[PDB]
Formats: structure tokens, C-alpha cells, sequence
């Protein structure tokens, strides 16, 4: 107000809309915890995957919020719709949902990055670099990890899994 | 004698017939617990599971033997039946019976409470609520969990579960 | 005022009456420990039993004080009439009144629970049950214990008594 | 089974009804020790007396049942009788009738011991002398001691006992 | 000889032909670790076991040569026979023939004692009694209880075994 300088309304308005997609994704992964959580599905280690999923894109969503007021620009809250499904399927059903969501995400913040860079708005572009690009590739990887030793699991698989997770070390 | 106030003798003799339906259970659970230590069964954490439901069983019947005394009813005690069965199957038949004698403790809880709320009895329905209307909650939906597991490993499930146990982080 | 919510003109009330019973009964205790305090009377352990009974009994007024403001109503306070006798006799004698003090209080309780009840108060309800029901249980065992102990002493009793005290373990 | 060895159904049978038998001494030592907590009875020393033998007799049928599968028999459970009384009389009365109980158990496990020495079971014997032969002669011996002191209480007795008691150095 | 008492000449045989049967068994269970060890087979817990029951027997012939000594009778060394298998094929096959070994060794020892008894040689029967009889029952019960485990899985019974090792707590 007394503050901005060099922060597009164009910014503005997207940086918005991307906490309303993070809010969203934290909501979707909400329900993912719970459901894992039902006594009919019972995958503790999967439940606490997702509710951690969702504090983090909750998290997100403040910092962008944080950022929207440390630039001047004005915070505006809409609708967060509801998730895509109230039931999950299976773990595999789950990770797959999860990995198109992080694409979606993924995609938003590229999309605003460039908006940055046409804005030739460096403390946007460096904000998105420093505390979200990485933060999903890294997540994206971890699933797509994931996502390969549930498919030989459910599909010799068995067998390759066992030997890694029992004999080899790991983290 | 002294001390009794507001405690009818409907109360008191229900709670000498929960208190026989909780040392039946503890016997119940002792037999189960033997049992997975016979070594033609031998599976060492059904027996411990088990075996400390029997202790949790007569602590319970404890805690409502003090509460008659604490109220100046008097304990009463009858015969205990032996357990329904000698021999308990496999973890899934034993799972699905300890459910069922979950079930029948809750629902003797549950018709207690009625009585004491229509005595007009707050001291007792509170003791309920406060002692055990939520440990039988907490247990029966571990108890739910477990049957989901054991269930998906007797008959892709093998799969989840080994994945859930042995990737993700789990208490 | 600003804050109250499903708060009856009749709970306020009956709180303030119930006040008046505690801080009554504080007074009552405050005479009883002073007597056995006398050098013609002389039994440091009855005096100490009854002092901090009236400690217990004005802290119990003031939780009550306490949460009238947080539902909004308003303390009133009255006269405090003195306690019934001005000599309290014999243990035996004193222990016999504090028993009789206890059981109107206890029902104090109980009627107030049950105008919260018919109120659907229950925040009020459960005030009570969870600062006040058990506590009063608890006192009035303990004196029943007492009571039944002072009569084996003050009429083989005598014998019985002292074995307990000095071979067996107790708190 | 698999295990058994040297392991006579004779033994076997004698086994299980030992544990009925340890197990409904543990019954009535609950039913004593709640007897003594009652308002109207109220000696705590009593109580936890009992109390403890409840206990150490249900140990001692857990230990039997483990050593029943440790030689490969099976443990069966029978009807678990109420005990002999619903009201214990004095303290006095409660010993004598807790002496008996203890002799009772003691042969019993004479009679074991004979049976597995004419089976030429020296595991099974060897399993009574360590576990339960001297238990029970240091138990018997102290009820023993405790009848002596309670008879010349309830009867120069009390003199005796008290100088004893607050004179002389004892554990 | 300046010391001997009450020590028979057929218990003091008797003793060194036990010698000679607990080396035969270390011998075996060595065999047994080795194979184990083999890069072709290749299950180090399974070799760690065995190469810990050698270390067991050979420690049971130096406890029954001390007592020879102990006695005043003379140790007698004879040749020690090669195991019965060079290869020990699957860990069932390993662990059934180790059972076998085993019930040969309780039955020497019940032997011996029936010996002892009849010799009226009471330090004999209660040094096998305290340190040998209940050894080997506890060990045989855990062969039992792993023939039971392997058997269930080299055949539902692959599911049950990792829902009690994966979520139940055990040793
Ligand atoms: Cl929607
Ligand atoms: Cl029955
Ligand atoms: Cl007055
Ligand atoms: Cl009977
Ligand atoms: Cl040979």
C-alpha cells in the first residue's frame, strides 16, 4: 500500500487463486487420512502419509498468504471445493491420485513463475525457487518411488521387495 | 450402610452381575492367551495380546467392586462360567470372537448407563463414561483394524500390508 | 451478559444458594478443628482432619464462584449463619456430624445436577460431575471408615484395631 | 505334541485341576479382601492382605498353565466355583478361615508331587519344590504367627503384644 | 578317592557316557552351523542358532565333568562319532533332526536320574534337576514353537505369521 513496489495486480490475483489450490490440496488430503483411518481399511502407515500431506500444503498456503501481505498485496479468500472422491480405493488408488494432485500443483507454481518472470518481479520468481519448486520435485519423486514398489507388490516383486527391505540397508 | 445415598438397589445388583461378566471375559482371555502358547499354534504376540486383555478384564471388574464399596452396596459374588470354547482356531476365528465379547461388554455398559440415568443416578453414569464407555470404544475399533489386516493377509493384500509395515512410518 | 448461553435464571440461583452451603460448611469445619485444638480437648489429628476440611469446602465455593462468571450469571452472596453447636464433643460426636454435613451437601449436589438435567445444561452437569460428585463419594467412605473404626475402639475391638494399625501394611 | 516327553495323562489331568483350584483360591481372597474394605468393616491392613494373596494365588495358576505347555499337555478349564462365604465374620474369623484354604492348596500339591514321583516325573517334581513347596510353608507359617497375634489381642495379651510392637526392634 | 561318598561306580559310567553324548551333540550342532554358513544356503540366523546350541553342549559336558570330579569319580574320555548328516537340507529338515538330538539328550538325562534315584544318590538327582532337566524342556518347547512357525510358512499361514510379527508386540 505504503509497501508495494514492483507487485503486479496480475501477481496478486494468482497468488490468490494458488492458495485457494493449496488449500484445496490440503483438504483432499485431509480426507485421504481419514479414510485410510476407517477400521474397514486400517493402513495406519498410509493415513499418516496423507495427514502429513495435508499440514503441509495447509503450510504452503500460509507462506504464500505471508508473502501476499509482506508485498503489499491484499489476501482474498473464495470457496474451497470439496475433494474429488469421498472414498480412495486402495493404497496404489491413493499414491496415483496423490501424484496427479502434486502434478496439478507443480504446474500452478511453473505457471507462476513465468507470470513472474513477463512481470520482471525477481522476489517472486526466487520466492517460488527458494521454498516450492524443490520442495515438490523432491515429493513428486518420493511418490513416483513409492508408487513402483506398490505395483510390484500387488502384481518375484514380492520376493525383490522383501530382500531390499530386510537384508539391505536403508533409511 | 452410613455412606449410601442416592444408590438403589437396582444399580447394585447390576453392578454384582457386570462385575461376574468381567471376571468371565478376564477367563475368557486367559484361555485364548494359553492357547497361542500351545507349540502346535505358537504364535507369541496373539498369546501377549491376550493375556494382557485378561489383566485389563479383572482390573475392570476391580474398579467396579471399589465403586459398590465406595457407594455402601454390597459385592456379591456367583459361579464363573468357563470360557465358551477349549480351543480357539486361527488368529481371525479368535479376532472375530474377542470382537463379539467386546461387543457384549459394551452393550451391558450401555444397559447400565440406561438404568442409572433412570435412577436418576449421575455418580455411577459418570463412573461409566469416565472408566470405560471409551476404553471399549478405543479397543473395538483396534480390535476392527486388526480383523482388516488379518483379513486382507488369509486370502495384492499381502502386498498393502507388507508395503504399509515395511515403507511407511507406523507406530 | 455478553457471554451467557443457555445459563437459567434457576441454575444461577441454586449456584449461589449452594455458596452459601459450602462456605457454611467451611465454617462449621473452621469450629470443629479450633475445639479439638482446646488444651481440654486436645487431639491434634481430629483438629488437622477438620482444618482441612474447611479449606476444602471454600475452595470448593470459590470453583463454584468461579464458574458462574464464566457462564455469565452473577455471584450474590448472604449472611452466613453460624455452625450448629459451639462444643463438638467426642471424636465419635464430631465425626458423626461431619457425616451429616457431607450427606446435605451430597444432595445439595444431586439436586442441582438434576435442575441442570431438566435445564439441558450440561455444562452444569458435568461441572458437577467431574469437580464435585466423586469427591463427596470419596469423603463420605472415608468417614464411614473412620466412624466404623472410633466405634470398635470406644466400645476385642481394641485388639482387632491395633493388629491392623501395627502388624499389617497399610498406607 | 511335538515336545511331549515323559508327560503322563495322569499329570496332565492333576495339572488342570490345580489351576481350578489356585484360581478359586484367588476368588476368595478377592471376595476377604473386599470384605474389609467395606465402610462397616473398614480394616485396610486386612484388605490389602488379601488383596495381595489374590494375586499370588492367580500367578501361581498362570505358572501352572505355562508349565502345562512347556510339556506339551493342554490346558482345559472347568466352572471356577463362588467361594464359601459372602461375609467373613472379624479378622480373626478370616485367618482361620484363609489357614485352611492354604492347607488345602498344600496338599493338593503333596498330592501332585506324590503322583508325579510314582510316574517317575522328576521335571514335574522338581517344578512343585521350587515354585510352590516352600511358598506355601512360608505362607502357612506367617498366618501361623499372625493367628497367635490376633488371639492374644481379642482375649496381658494386648501388654505383651504392644511392647513388642513399640519396644523391641522388629521388621 | 580321599573325597568319594555315596557316588556309585555305575553313576560315575553313567556320567561319562552322558559326556560323550552332549559332545557328540556339540559336534552336530557345529555340522549344523556351518551348513548354515554355506554361501548356498546362506541363512545366518538359522547358523547363528545352531552355532550357539554347540556352545550349549559343549558347556553341559564341562559342567557334568566338573561334577565327576566334584564327586571323586574319574572322567573317562572315549572317541567322539562324526554327526549323522554331512548336509542338513531346508531349515525344517535342520530343525527336526535338532528335536530329535534333543529328546535322545532328556531322555540320557531321565536315565540318569532313574539311575540316581535307585542308587539312593539324592546330589546327583538335584544337580540334573537344577541344571539340565528344565534346560532341555525349555529348549525343546522353543524347537516346537519354530517347527510350528516354519511349517506354517513353507506351506493364509505366510499372512498369519507376518500379522504376528509385523503389528503385534513380541520378544
Ligand atoms: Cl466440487
Ligand atoms: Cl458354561
Ligand atoms: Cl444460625
Ligand atoms: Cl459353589
Ligand atoms: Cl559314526
Amino acid at each position: 500500500s505504503q509497501i508495494r513496489q514492483n507487485y503486479s495486480t496480475e501477481v496478486e490475483a494468482a497468488v490468490n487463486r494458488l492458495v485457494n489450490l493449496y488449500l484445496r490440496a490440503s483438504y483432499t488430503y485431509l480426507s485421504l487420512g481419514f479414510y485410510f483411518d476407517r477400521d474397514d481399511v486400517a493402513l495406519e502407515g498410509v493415513c499418516h502419509f496423507f495427514r502429513e500431506l495435508a499440514e503441509e500444503k495447509r503450510e504452503g498456503a500460509e507462506r504464500l498468504l505471508k508473502m501476499q501481505n509482506q508485498r503489499g498485496g491484499r489476501a482474498l479468500f473464495q470457496d474451497l471445493q470439496k475433494p474429488s472422491q469421498d472414498e480412495w480405493g486402495t493404497t496404489l488408488d491413493a499414491m496415483k491420485a496423490a501424484i496427479v494432485l502434486e502434478k496439478s500443483l507443480n504446474q500452478a507454481l511453473l505457471d507462476l513463475h513465468a507470470l513472474g518472470s513477463a512481470q520482471a518481479d525477481p522476489h517472486l520468481c526466487d520466492f517460488l525457487e527458494s521454498h516450492f519448486l524443490d520442495e515438490e520435485v523432491k515429493l513428486i519423486k518420493k511418490m513416483g518411488d513409492h508408487l513402483t514398489n506398490i505395483q510390484r507388490l500387488v502384481g518375484a516383486g514380492c520376493g525383490e521387495y522383501c530382500f531390499e527391505r530386510l537384508t539391505l540397508k536403508h533409511d
